[PDB]
């Protein structure tokens, strides 16, 4: 038994690293339509007890694939889309690019039944668009004006955050009434101020800090840990060290109370 929020945001490949993260983790997603090809001929979710969350990335979009997937896989409830459009270096799309998108994910939910979890947002760095309340209230609006004043479909909000006040960024978002789902949080905060996390025991500290939060947020229905594994690890941030074996962080991450 464990909590159907806790997830990692990382390409899971070794089934020895399932049996590593299942006793605590629920679900997990790679930013793409599929898991690992690795995984393919295992039933992780009858063996571990975990799913796999597929996501649109961008416009980038393979809708036919994605549906023939969905379709013959009716446990998938949720599809993660639009991984930080109002970043550069990420999905990089405008707020009209992600209206014009929308209709096909709209369509994607209809024919599959999956509720639409996105688009998944963090402070940018899009000329004009830094701010997520910006780049979603023109989301809004270009959406709204290209269907005769109708709301977009958000089922859920979904949101990235490596700093401290994640609860002050989701009290900000909340203006939209919608639940959230935190895809990819850390603490990576770096400046030298005293608040850096340049220990395992500050990341440690941050990640209760952050999971109990989280926990006991009604409006927050699933998150991931980032990540699995990163070289060089400055935050001390990596769930996993040798293939199916956690870290200390990994251990304790999975070891948190949950509501």
């Amino acid at each position: 038994t464990k909590s159907v929020k806790r997830g990692v945001a990382y390409d899971v490949a070794s089934p020895a690293d399932l049996s590593a993260l299942s006793t605590g983790m629920s679900w997990w997603y790679n930013w793409s339509p599929k898991p690992h090809d690795r995984l393919a001929a295992y039933d992780y979710a009858g063996q571990y007890n975990v799913d796999f969350v597929p996501m649109v990335w961008n416009a980038n979009l393979d809708d036919g694939q994605l549906k023939l997937y969905l379709l013959a896989h009716p446990g998938i409830r949720y599809l993660l889309v639009i991984n930080e459009p109002n970043l550069v270096d990420q999905a990089n799309m405008t707020p009209q690019a992600a209206a014009q998108l929308w209709p096909r994910l709209e369509q994607i939910s209809a024919q599959t039944g999956v509720k639409l979890v996105g688009p998944a947002m963090n402070w940018g760095t899009m000329t004009g668009y830094g701010d997520p309340v910006a780049w979603l209230d023109a989301f809004y609006a270009a959406y709204a004006s290209a269907h005769q004043g109708r709301d977009p479909q958000i089922d859920y909000l979904a949101f990235h955050w490596y700093d401290y006040g994640l609860s002050s960024m989701l009290d900000r978002l909340s203006r939209y009434g919608k639940p959230f789902w935190v895809t990819e949080f850390a603490n990576w905060h770096t400046l030298d101020d005293g608040l850096q996390i340049d220990s395992l025991e500050k990341q440690k500290q941050q990640m209760a800090e952050m999971v109990t939060m989280l926990e006991r947020r009604s409006d927050v229905f699933r998150y991931a840990w980032f990540t699995g594994r990163m070289t060089p690890d400055p935050h001390f941030s990596s769930l996993l060290d040798a293939e199916g074996r956690l870290t200390e962080l990994g251990q304790y991450y999975l070891s948190l109370p949950y509501s």
